[PDB]
């Protein structure tokens, strides 16, 4: 009987470095390889000293997010690494630009910094693309993948290993929005479920409702006579958002004096790259898309930096980073805080030791990059379009599946156990059924027999 080894070097009982080693039969892969966007430098990283590189022969990321990918240049280029690379066409395509912005918003020189620009252009040759439904072998390891829906291209992953199945869902959403598809409910049964834990103790508004609230608190921000501060990464969820508000300003003619900025030095570029993957969008916007292309702003205008702004009168900015730690959402941050009538709306899920995590903990004073401090009077809202499963949307996926053996990873650590609990007492009483839930800690491993 073969011993299976599952062990997360990141993203055990915590959101952040998302990384996952699986040993079976001679054969070592590794799940996402991201940063810790709340820590800093080597220890950003996952708990990487305790594998050795050289052993790894499968390397899979599932989306594009800082907290999957942000290390993969580190790890592809720094490291001792010599196996294969894969993501689908979308994500490799997203990754490149995403991790230049990152790189660029980042505040320290060469020294401390983990890998630069030239790192990240040289890593993507390193880098093999996977089609959705493709089954792939490569060192005996059979694997496909699904739609994970939540940002552009994101996957889940199904791993083969002599007759031994294992589906990792990386993030996932199971709702469609106005441009992303659900993620797929794969009818092929895994003998292990490795799934984000992120919002499993939670339960989803109506989209109508998030979007009506979200514009309402733009709208009373500008009516007031503040300015909006939108803090996201260039791609994203960020691509939801200028849909939803360049809709909402169409709709109100009142706004039209009011302008909506989308500040990133990489806006055109990051537009044109998101528009080339329609390919793998909703049915509703790629049968649309060449009858009135909606990611062609009406009402949003690109802005490269704080000097080509004239921050004149109320306006919306969409600026990078989402968690506010450098950068040009944090320098408009800085500048806005003291006034009452200005507003920040917080839309993604903020990590432990940053300022977005930070000034939701309402702060009488904020620190600034120079060392100062600022009293904070504007709004903090947190309005969440993370695109995660609630605990109905985890429920049914575990439900359909039903694997013997379900993995928790990608969450806050009360909160996966508060899930872990749930998903216990849902086949407590149940005969027929037997599910075992795991829930491990960092460097921590989950060993399985199999045969
Ligand atoms: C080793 N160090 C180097 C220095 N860095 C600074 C850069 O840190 C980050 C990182 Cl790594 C990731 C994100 C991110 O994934 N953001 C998303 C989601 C979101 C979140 C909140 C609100 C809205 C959206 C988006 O912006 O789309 C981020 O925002 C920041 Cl500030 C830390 C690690
Ligand atoms: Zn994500
Ligand atoms: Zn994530």
């Amino acid at each position: 009987s073969d011993q299976l080894l599952i062990r997360p070097l990141g993203a055990g009982q915590e959101v952040g470095r998302s990384c996952i080693i699986l040993e079976f039969k001679g054969r070592k892969i590794m799940l996402d390889c991201g940063i810790h966007p709340g820590l800093e430098g080597m220890d950003a990283l996952p708990y990487i000293d305790l594998i050795d590189p050289a052993e790894i022969d499968l390397l899979l990321i599932s989306h594009f997010h800082l907290d999957h990918c942000g290390a993969l240049p580190w790890f592809l280029q720094k490291t001792s690494f010599k196996g294969r690379t894969f993501m689908t066409h979308a994500t490799k395509a997203i990754y490149r630009w995403l991790l230049s912005d990152y790189v660029k918003v980042s505040n320290i020189s060469a020294d401390d910094m983990l890998y630069t620009e030239t790192d990240l252009e040289e890593s993507m040759d390193k880098i093999e693309t996977i089609n959705f439904h493709e089954v792939k072998e490569v060192a005996g390891i059979k694997f496909w993948c699904y739609h994970a829906g939540h940002v552009l291209g994101a996957a889940m992953f199904m791993i083969e290993i002599a007759g031994v199945k294992l589906l990792y869902t990386g993030d996932f959403s199971r709702q469609e929005d106005r441009h992303l598809m659900a993620a797929e409910i794969p009818n092929i049964k895994p003998d292990i479920l490795i799934i984000e834990s992120t919002y499993g103790t939670h339960i989803h508004e109506k989209r109508e409702e998030r979007e009506a609230r979200f514009c309402n608190t733009v709208h009373d921000i500008v009516n007031r006579g503040g300015r909006g501060l939108i803090p996201v990464f260039a791609l994203g969820r960020a691509q939801e958002l200028l849909l939803i508000l360049d809709e909402y300003w169409q709709n109100h003619p009142e706004l039209h004096d009011i302008p909506i900025y989308y500040a990133s030095s990489l806006a055109k570029k990051c537009m044109a790259v998101y528009q080339t993957y329609v390919n793998a969008m909703n049915d509703k916007i790629r049968k649309q898309i060449n009858i009135n292309n909606p990611f062609v702003f009406k009402h949003i205008s690109n802005l490269k930096s704080m000097d080509h702004f004239d921050d004149i009168g109320p306006s919306v900015v969409m600026a990078s980073p989402g968690m506010m730690q450098s950068g040009l959402s944090r320098e408009l941050f800085e500048s806005w805080c003291t006034d009452k009538r200005n507003g920040v709306i917080i839309a993604g899920y903020c990590v432990e030791g940053t300022l977005a995590k930070h000034i939701m903990s309402e702060p009488e004073e904020i620190t600034t990059m120079s060392g100062q401090k600022l009293p904070l009077k504007m709004s903090v809202d947190y309005i969440s379009f993370s695109a995660h499963t609630d605990y109905q949307q985890t429920s049914e996926f575990i439900r359909a599946l039903k694997p013997p053996h379900v993995i928790l990873v990608h969450g806050e650590q009360n909160e996966m156990a508060r899930l872990k609990a749930a998903l216990i007492r849902e086949y407590e009483d149940n005969d027929e059924v037997h599910i075992e839930v795991h829930n491990p800690r960092n460097t921590e491993a989950v060993t399985l027999n199999f045969r």
